[PDB]
């Protein structure tokens, strides 16, 4: 009945889950997979219960029957009275970021540049930006637009993996899990910060979180915001402060998914679990925090205040919204009702 097998992607996430599992008295247990796609398979098979997922993977998962349960919620300034759990989710701002010194570089001079993506099939990293780029260009040749990239999940032998580093040993080049140096929001941003790339497709929170002494991490301590710039679709360039008026799209929050025959029970264990290890949780600061991993967004983005109830008991199409659901479907014409397993 009341035991949840969570699916960790990669070895860094397995160690946070094991610790979570240590402190939960087996209320949560951990399966492990190499890539998000594999984890979705494990949950389909019933060998794992649930996992937190970027909107891009939620669309894959959805075609395969999986259902969103709870969603991540960050610090908000509208909806002050409402408790985090009952508070509506705001989404997040996909942005294209560049280095200020890289003068001249505009959304209209991206062709043949170098790019940093979070991973293939994710929202801010891949689907919005590449979606705009296929539309604007009239061609599915997205593999020929940037000269070199790090798009974790693309063919290791391809130009789309050229700029990825792999792990400390140089192994696992381009793998779509935290072992890649330039995987996910932080890695894609680092990718630009180290001047490995000309542009990084991350979200707004990422720039702020890793700049102005916020990360303390070796590669990020000396980073200042004012050395960065966003690329608007109006061909302009703005400071990281004008995010609301210079973004590519608003992205539906990452959410936990499960099989629907389990959602009721996944939902219950987790609400309890967060009362214990969440932002103001009984045993967070002292013993263990579910929502902290030191700029590494492991299992959950470090900016999650809490996971929140959904309300409108929404399906996956409704959760992602008809706007975004069309964006992906158009883009998948390039690579029409499926379940890719
Ligand atoms: C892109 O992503 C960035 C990073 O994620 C994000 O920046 C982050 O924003 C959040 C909030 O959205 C910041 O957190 C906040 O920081 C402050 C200061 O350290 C914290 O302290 C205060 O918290 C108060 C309690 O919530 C807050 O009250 C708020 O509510 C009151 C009343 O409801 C209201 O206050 C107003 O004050 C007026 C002046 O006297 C007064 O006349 C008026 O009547 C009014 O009541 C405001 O609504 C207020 O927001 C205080 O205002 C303080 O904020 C606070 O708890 C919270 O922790 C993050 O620090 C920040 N990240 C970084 C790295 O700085 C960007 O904003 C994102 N960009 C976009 C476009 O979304
Ligand atoms: C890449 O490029 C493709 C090709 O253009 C693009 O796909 C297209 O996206 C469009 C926008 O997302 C789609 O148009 C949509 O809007 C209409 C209108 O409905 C909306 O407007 C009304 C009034 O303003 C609102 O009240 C309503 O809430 C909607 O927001 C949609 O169809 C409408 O449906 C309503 C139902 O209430 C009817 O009453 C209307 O008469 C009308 O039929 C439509 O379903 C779209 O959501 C367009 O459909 C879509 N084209 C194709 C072939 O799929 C991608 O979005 C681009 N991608 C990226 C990344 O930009
Ligand atoms: C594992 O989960 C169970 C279910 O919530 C917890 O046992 C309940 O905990 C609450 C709070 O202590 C009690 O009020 C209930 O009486 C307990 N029993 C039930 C309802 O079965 C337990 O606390 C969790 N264990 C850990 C270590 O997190
Ligand atoms: O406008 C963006 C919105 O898109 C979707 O409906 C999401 O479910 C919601 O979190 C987000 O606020
Ligand atoms: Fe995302
Ligand atoms: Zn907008
Ligand atoms: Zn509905």
């Amino acid at each position: 009945y009341t035991r949840v097998v969570w699916c960790a992607v990669g070895p860094e996430e397995q160690k946070k889950c094991q610790q979570w599992s240590q402190q939960s008295g087996q209320n949560v247990t951990c399966a492990t997979a190499s890539t998000t796609d594999d984890c979705i398979v494990l949950v389909l098979k019933g060998e794992a219960d649930a996992l937190n997922l970027d909107g891009g993977y939620i669309y894959t998962a959805g075609k395969c029957g999986l259902v969103p349960v709870l969603a991540e919620n960050r610090k908000s300034s509208k909806h002050s009275s409402l408790d985090c759990v009952l508070r509506p989710t705001e989404g997040y701002l996909a942005v294209a970021v560049v280095k200020k010194a890289n003068e001249g570089l505009t959304w209209n001079s991206l062709k043949d540049k170098k790019s940093c993506h979070t991973a293939v099939d994710r929202t801010a990293g891949w689907n919005i930006p590449m979606g705009l780029i296929v539309n604007q260009t009239g061609s599915c040749a997205f593999d020929e637009f940037f000269s070199q990239s790090c798009a974790p999940g693309a063919d290791p032998k391809s130009r789309l993996c050229a700029l990825c580093a792999g792990d400390d040993q140089g192994l696992d080049k381009c793998v779509p899990n935290s072992k890649e140096k330039y995987y996910g929001y932080t890695g894609a941003f680092r990718c630009l910060a180290e001047d490995v790339g000309d542009v990084a497709f991350v979200k707004n929170d990422t720039v702020w979180e890793n700049t102005n002494g916020e990360s303390t991490a070796d590669w990020a301590k000396n980073l200042k915001r004012e050395d960065f710039r966003l690329l608007c679709l109006d061909g302009t360039r703005k400071p990281v402060t004008e995010a609301q008026s210079c973004h590519l799209a608003v992205a539906p929050n990452h959410a936990v998914v499960s099989r629907s025959d389990r959602a009721a029970h996944v939902e219950q264990v987790l609400l309890h679990q967060q009362a214990l290890f969440g932002k103001n949780g009984k045993n967070c600061p002292d013993k263990f925090c579910l929502f902290k991993s030191e700029t590494k967004n492991l299992l959950f983005n470090d900016n999650t205040e809490c996971l929140a109830k959904l309300g409108g008991r929404p399906t996956y199409e409704e959760y992602l919204g008809t706007e975004y659901v069309t964006a992906i479907a158009n883009l998948k014409k390039c690579s029409l009702e499926a379940c890719a397993f």
